[PDB]
């Protein structure tokens, strides 16, 4: 329930010592904001600054200290956003090289970084999205956790507490190994991991269900191929619903894992070792397909992220398109650029001819010049 | 044993078996190469041979499917020698009206399972990677077949267990459609727990030996560490006292009644177990490369063979079903020497680029020594 259907909208952003960007305030437009310039001038840095306001981290996976302008002691980003319930919401993110970060919403300091989700909703499309198709469980897992956490605060809560308990269990393993004086205390942590692990598996399944439905729709439209998604959960359950059952299986598996865990000083059982497999027609897309369909599968995955996010939050997000509008024979552009219709979008490119923005910004040397 | 003579199939006689013509084949004690364009003929032969070990089709086919088209029966007769037998005759007769006749040295076996393992084979196939790739049931059935060949007590138990389970499951739907029958349930539960406990103890024993063999082969082939985790349905990982395993199984049977009534299935028991195959602490089903999966499949089978020899004192015949298709002829030569003092049957497409001691060409169901 919201007071309006005003889409998410970034009125302006202010960047101070952020990457190579000069200290500046940028005011944006409704519709397509074209950001163009030579390679390495600051295009992706600006998208990274905008995406920071949504996630509280670099979409590139960079450490915070890497976003600080070389030889400075802090960076600071401030966005003013409009959303369905807010004519204006101020979002501030300051980070100092000594580790101190200060995140504020409407002038109130957030107690943790995760509390920044999703005051400002974005979906970012990037060439590296094909890595979610190609790389290991870790990549897919990090992606899934972020998709869900953005729309579901209780899951994010669970994930945070799970990781905390996991960390405690792992250090306990060290303490048991470093002595003879502890295998025992593991039971109570085991019980907790199974409870939180089961809640997480349940929600991951709910999302993957929705993911498969939406992706099957998109895939069948542009490639006429058939999508399946297999969730390799840690409970070994091929069809997950009874949370009771999953809890017991996870707990049994933890107990049977004790010797192995003492050897590796880690926990092989749980959500943090899971994966999901993406199947095209019947084959594993990670291995059995070419680069045409991986790029296609990546697109469908992200199109689905967008669709699920809108439906679950009742908000319309801002779209970030990083270096994904090059190439593109133009019926393959005619499809996407019209799909951007009712959104505010930020599109990076090499030229301002190819794509027509409603507002256009040239960046050279970290300096952003509105209107070429 | 009175000796250490290897298992050796001197000859086989097939009558109305699949597409095979009626014929006697005589084999050598080394490499027997079977080749040809044919897909079925090459395999039908391996199926006849493997029948003499397992008393079933390794293709999962019903017996009636092994019978040639317009015929009323098939018949397979093998002559074998093993550590204690200069010659042992094994005959398998099946008529389409149903009656199986299995005989060893002229004596009829009262049950099909008694054929295990008068004649030991291990069969290698590209399909073996599915044991690494696929789900609990594929691993479970493989385990059951490996153990059953060695241990006929286990095979027995497994039959009584399976029979009891189906009865129990038929009863679950009576309890839910009518409103009674939990009295038989408690009786079935006691029976499932008893047999289940015996099954679990032996599986644990086997998987321990499997872990040791497999980890040795893997450490030598790839210098990676192998672990096996046996997820027994008693939820213990402390498996040698059948008494306590019974109690645990019985308890869990009780606690999952509601589940069982809903799905009309039985959630607790060895019929739902699994074991994890881990490389360097990570689940091979989830984290392992394609190469790693094939290597692990190899190690699994090398281990099956090592444990079978150690447990029985017999050296099995090796069946290599189309595993030479995609190899190098330096890797083809490698293996050939590793076969050493076994009898082996190898199916291929060509006659060269592998060495063998007896070559057979199968075309149109006739197996012809030498082309
Ligand atoms: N912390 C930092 N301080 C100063 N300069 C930085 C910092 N981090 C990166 N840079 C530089 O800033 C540039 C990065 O600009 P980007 O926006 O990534 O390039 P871009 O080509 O405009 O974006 P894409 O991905 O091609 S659309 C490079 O020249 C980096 O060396």
């Amino acid at each position: 329930h919201h007071h309006s259907q005003d889409p998410m909208y970034l009125k302006e952003i202010f960047v101070d010592n952020f990457r190579n960007l000069k200290k500046q305030k940028l005011e944006f437009c409704e519709g397509v904001n074209l950001i163009y310039g030579l390679n390495a001038q600051g295009k992706s840095n600006l998208l990274e600054a905008i995406r920071l306001l949504s996630m509280g981290r670099s979409f590139r996976g960079s450490k915070m200290s890497e976003l600080v302008k070389f030889d400075e002691e802090y960076f600071y980003v401030r966005g003013l956003v409009r959303s369905a319930d807010f004519y204006e919401k101020k979002i501030e993110f300051g980070y100092k090289v000594n580790g101190n970060k200060v995140i504020k919403v409407n002038g109130n300091k957030l107690k943790s970084t995760g509390e920044i989700l999703g005051h400002f909703l974005t979906v970012i499309f990037s060439p590296e999205d094909i890595e979610i198709i190609k790389e290991g469980p870790s990549r897919r897992r990090k992606y899934l956790d972020a998709c869900i956490s953005v729309i579901d605060k209780n899951y994010f809560f669970d994930l945070l507490q799970y990781n905390k308990t996991l960390s405690n269990r792992n250090s306990l393993l060290k303490k048991i190994k470093e002595e003879g004086k502890g295998e025992d205390l593991l039971e109570i942590f085991d019980e907790k991991l199974a409870e939180y692990g089961a809640r997480i598996i349940k929600v991951r399944n709910n999302y993957l269900e929705k993911l498969k439905n939406s992706m099957s729709k998109f895939l069948m439209e542009i490639s006429n191929e058939k999508l399946e998604i297999i969730y390799l959960n840690s409970a070994g359950v091929k069809e997950v619903h009874e949370e009771n059952l999953i809890r017991e299986k996870l707990k049994n598996r933890l107990t049977k894992s004790l010797t192995l865990d003492l050897k590796y000083l880690s926990t092989q059982v749980g959500p943090h070792r899971e994966d999901f497999k993406i199947l095209i027609n019947g084959y594993d897309s990670r291995v059995y397909s070419s680069q045409g369909q991986k790029r296609t599968a990546a697109l469908c995955l992200k199109l689905s992220e967008l669709e699920i996010l809108e439906e679950e939050t009742g908000e319309k997000p801002v779209l970030l398109l990083d270096d994904v509008m090059s190439e593109l024979d133009d019926n393959r552009k005619k499809y996407i650029l019209k799909k951007l219709e009712g959104f505010q979008s930020f599109i990076t490119h090499t030229s301002k001819s190819d794509v027509e923005g409603d507002c256009c910004f040239k960046i050279y040397d970290g300096i952003v010049d509105k209107l070429a």
